[PDB]
């Protein structure tokens, strides 16, 4: 769906995520953007979609993340709401469900998102520019 | 040359570069690691090799870079020595000379190098790990 508004949806959510830091946003994900190997737009998206289902699934209720304060619980709940909202959107654009995450280094989620954010602002320029 | 010591060569030079900041290391390069599209290890390397010949070639003698002080000229001269040393090494591993840099966003060189550094520490783990 190269140029659907789905991209803007992915984009407006990537900033709600990159704004709000939380306890867990320093946990790590397999840095799937550490290849050279190369994939195709569709699997980039499946691979990222995959990296994120893992994550939120493993940390929705992680003692290290839930928070103590009601500020903390709230940000956590938001973080997760948002990761599945991007998640939904990435698998929608993927339109493939096959995923062979292979890379090895890990990256904090915070950086993973920073990078999906760029790759995604770039798909966007290529759609108007 | 997937796993030749050429990788260690690329690696020991990527740190001499990421250590030393200079005036110019904030100039920009076409962020070739802003695709989804995907390429193959060989062209990743050609594309990066290409991005770097451009750069040093355009800034070896750039008034904004030469420096005023003898500390400044020295770092500049080093920066350039080093970019062609990585350059030589990337085109050697490439073993392709065809390059269609297409991406649009730009990234400071400093970040471009940060990222080549990772992709390269990862080729390395995959060669021993």
């Amino acid at each position: 769906h190269k140029c659907d508004i789905t991209l803007q949806e992915i984009i407006k959510t990537l900033n709600s995520l990159t704004e709000q830091k939380t306890l867990c946003t320093e946990l790590t994900v397999t840095d799937i953007f550490a290849a050279s190997k190369n994939t195709t737009e569709k699997e980039t998206f499946c691979r990222a979609a995959t990296v994120l289902r893992q994550f939120y699934s493993h940390h929705e209720k992680d003692t290290r993340c839930l928070g103590a304060t009601a500020q903390q619980f709230h940000r956590h709940k938001q973080l997760i709401r948002f990761l599945k909202r991007l998640d939904r959107n990435l698998w929608g654009l993927a339109g493939l469900n096959s995923c062979p995450v292979k890379e090895a280094n890990q990256s904090t989620l915070e950086n993973f998102l920073e990078r999906l954010k760029t790759i995604m602002r770039e798909k966007y320029s290529k759609c108007s520019s």
